[PDB]
């Protein structure tokens, strides 16, 4: 519990008063209750201003004129500081022991855990034969992969991601591609597919755990590095057994041969496609920010016709510009202008703060802020030793930046916990108008969307496109929120708005902009 | 017995303990006991960690070095699930079966039902006249209305309410007016008048039920829907003889005529209200939050000076702003801007799990918390055809609210019975408070209650008028525990400080704050 966290509550309304604080048996009473050297003081420091600048008149009166050992002090202290008087109350909250308990149909379940080690297509196979089956994808990419690879191969796949969530069935489907967040716990399945797990990442591991122990099927299978096999070897508490299946690099390795150069600056890559133009042959682009349509079709386009920084890890057959210095993780002839140490193997899964449990914490401390609340949350937290709790440090922010929106806490859980990019100021802002007008109840219409986007013209540099693209991230944002608040109505409707937009977004990419430079 | 309900006790501490499992003839001799699917699993999953990560180890070395066939698994299963070892026992507890025995007063009696049929003041009239008479209200105001009604009219009338308990007789008088739940069972009675019999509501017909089946009355007189008739009808196993008398509606009925509007939203009351005020002329509120001051002195001022959603089903003489669909069953010209389909007779009334079952289902289930026994009750329980369990879900929540506060059985029954609204966030806190102090043993005093509900500001706003009325609430929960757990001491005290409170909501609701809209 450190203190620092603990904001002091205005208590608003001289002998012993000074005597009383400096005893050494009062300062050491205090501490006995929680009162550490700085919230002893402030305490105090308001007990004094408020006895002075404004029941307890009989103590008052009676130690004025001839003991003066505390009480009344521990009354304020405590009306300052809600802490202390719930301090026991709000560990239980947070104790996220023996996490397998929080999913007992799991328990509930014999469950056979298999790990394709290996630093895919066997487990993908293994569900597409099972009679009712899911898979769990990292990126909102590869999630698509298998949505539009299963139902064409004769076995329906429905999708439910963040932003998009489909029905193939003219009538709920047997079988389901997802996002790692989105996979159910309740939904009894036969075979489960959990990509990627690496379950490591300082904020994203809790959903990789949640899959992980939670998943209603019968054969849970895993495909990541082998670096993960010593966790998931105790993750055995829920009592299942573990079979790894080590796969191998068909081909190894360490110019222009028609190549792929990776950067780590989006300065580098509005700089390299300067460079290949220059000696008249063209360049691909994948950054991140692209839209999942001109990701797809710039990737295609290098998979008919004569790679430029985003981490590659779709299917994509094929040099560092920069090294910075570089996670020793990264993965792939590929030269300098790296396995240099070996990987540390893994140590802990992720958990995080739920809604609940700050609903709880909300009714304990109502004057914290949420992110306050989660700074306490995490400092009270209590985690077995296999397990890490998550930076929460994007669902802060989200937060920093609602917080004078009039939202519930329900609700305010769920808008900072929408997926959005700080470093770009339209998509913050389009939080806040998003905010600001559910607590308006005010419904956000395709009306009122098309109006604030402002039917975009083609761009021009790389500001425009730039700005499109947050324009693209605000709509995802609204679609998103679609499917948690809907009453956001025209859910449907933008995505035909974005998906124009992604076009327009695409014309501009082929045709790189990046000469800016002249202008 | 859905085992979905038992979660397991962690009983904290390889051959043949995996044959023994998949041996159809232990997963059937397991069922047999008890054991199903999930059950008969993790009892096993549990008993090979128990045995290999930790008196039996003489047939632990026995079947190691050569039958096979159970009983020691079966303790282990035991110690998991508490139930199997007390199904039998449990179901007797829950046994809620031929209720009219509860009450053998009422049996030791002879009563007469008389059923005052149709969609009042003679009943009203037939108890005023009776040497001794009880009135059963279904609000917390039409027990208020008879209070004044009798007092006055020449035959005193005490009041007990669950928040009000007053006695007119300067010296226990001889007549009393009180909400269906506080009807005595063991006081001998001439008349009894039970208001509004539909004993159909899910969550509150318990208390009808009890009254209809535990007065100890000599004339028992009903006043309903005469869709309720059929079963009362039964209600002959008591033997009692039912008499029907239909009355009808003086005049029926299927724009500004000095008018009644009718909303579902609070969204809409605070809307029509800026509508009326639009075109210069005044109007009265009535929401079911509004003080039960404000709410007369605003239906008073309606019924001198020149009606806007909660349910109006006191004296009130006089159009539908939503449908929404609608239960059919709502009353009164009334337009669009119903009777479509026929009322469905009623079937069954209402039994609810008491404080003492629950408190012997502890004694057994020691373990399990109060919103799991309460399932664990629901499930074993017993009815006879004409009764239903009702729904224990606020029972449920305000157990979820104060579980970690260490109060006792008795106690948290009382606590998690008492009437909150979920969705007034400071009301959940005041619970938590009120609850946690009574554990730490500290009276909850007139000071302490003065500080706390900060004597308030006159409100600005609709936010300010929220929680005034939830300061409000707050001050009634003291109340309705200062007739339980009283030594609460301040409760009079109390009544004075929100009496002044209920002007200052008066104040604030004449005067709409309501435009909110400008800011």
């Amino acid at each position: 519990p450190n203190t620092s966290l603990f904001v002091p509550l205005t208590v608003k309304p001289k002998k012993v008063l000074d005597k009383f604080y400096k005893r050494k048996e009062i300062q050491k009473l205090g501490a006995d209750y929680g009162l550490d050297a700085r919230l002893f003081h402030q305490a105090f420091i308001s007990f004094r201003n408020y006895i002075m600048q404004s029941d307890i008149h009989i103590v008052l009166n009676d130690i004025c004129f001839g003991h003066a050992d505390f009480p009344f002090f521990l009354r304020h202290a405590k009306q300052i500081f809600p802490v202390l008087d719930c301090k026991d109350d709000l560990r239980k909250i947070s104790d996220l022991r023996i996490p397998p308990n929080w999913y007992p149909d799991a328990r509930a379940m014999q469950r056979k855990i298999i790990f394709h080690s290996g630093p895919t297509y066997h487990a993908i196979q293994k569900y597409f034969s099972a009679k009712s089956g899911v898979y769990c994808g990292p990126l909102k990419l590869l999630a698509h992969e298998i949505f539009e690879k299963s139902n064409a191969a004769g076995v329906p796949c429905d999708l439910v991601t963040g932003e998009e969530r489909v029905t193939v069935q003219p009538n709920q489907a047997s079988h389901v591609s997802c996002t790692v967040e989105m996979c159910s716990v309740t939904t009894p399945y036969e075979v489960a597919v959990i990509d990627e797990i690496q379950i490591r990442d300082p904020a994203r591991g809790w959903a990789w755990t949640r899959a992980l122990l939670g998943l209603c099927a019968e054969e849970v299978h895993l495909c990541g590095e082998p670096a993960a096999i010593d966790l998931v070897m105790e993750l055995y508490t829920t009592g299942e057994e573990v079979e790894v299946r080590d796969y191998k690099r068909l081909t190894p390795i360490s110019n222009l041969r028609p190549d792929c150069i990776v950067c780590f600056s989006k300065n580098d890559i509005y700089s390299v496609s300067r460079q290949i133009e220059i000696r008249g042959l063209e360049s691909a682009v994948i950054y991140g920010s692209l839209p999942p349509g001109t990701k797809l079709a710039q990737a295609k386009k290098f998979n008919n016709d004569p790679l430029v920084t985003d981490a590659i890890g779709l299917n994509l057959s094929i040099i560092f510009y920069s090294l910075i210095p570089i996670t020793t993780s990264q993965a792939l002839e590929v030269t300098t202008m790296i396995l240099k140490r070996p990987v540390d193997p893994i140590r802990a899964a992720g958990l995080h703060p739920t809604a609940e449990q700050i609903e709880m914490f909300a009714y304990h401390l109502p004057d914290a802020t949420l992110s306050n609340l989660i700074d306490i949350f995490v400092d009270f937290s209590q985690v077995d030793g296999q397990y890490f709790v998550c930076n929460m440090d994007d669902f802060k922010f989200s937060a920093e930046l609602i917080q004078h929106i009039p939202l519930s806490l329900r609700v305010r859980y769920v808008f900072c916990t929408a997926p959005i990019n700080k470093k770009q100021p339209f998509v913050c802002s389009s939080l806040l108008q998003f905010a600001r007008q559910y607590s308006r109840n005010e419904p956000l219409t395709f009306a009122w969307l098309r109006r604030y986007i402002k039917p975009l013209l083609p761009p021009k540099n790389i500001k425009d496109l730039m700005d499109l693209e947050a324009v693209h991230d605000v709509l995802d944002l609204y679609l998103w929120l679609s499917y948690r608040f809907m009453d956001f109505p025209d859910a449907s409707l933008i995505r035909d708005l974005q998906k124009e937009l992604d076009g327009i977004i695409q014309d501009g990419v082929h045709n790189i902009l990046i000469k800016s430079e002249t202008h």
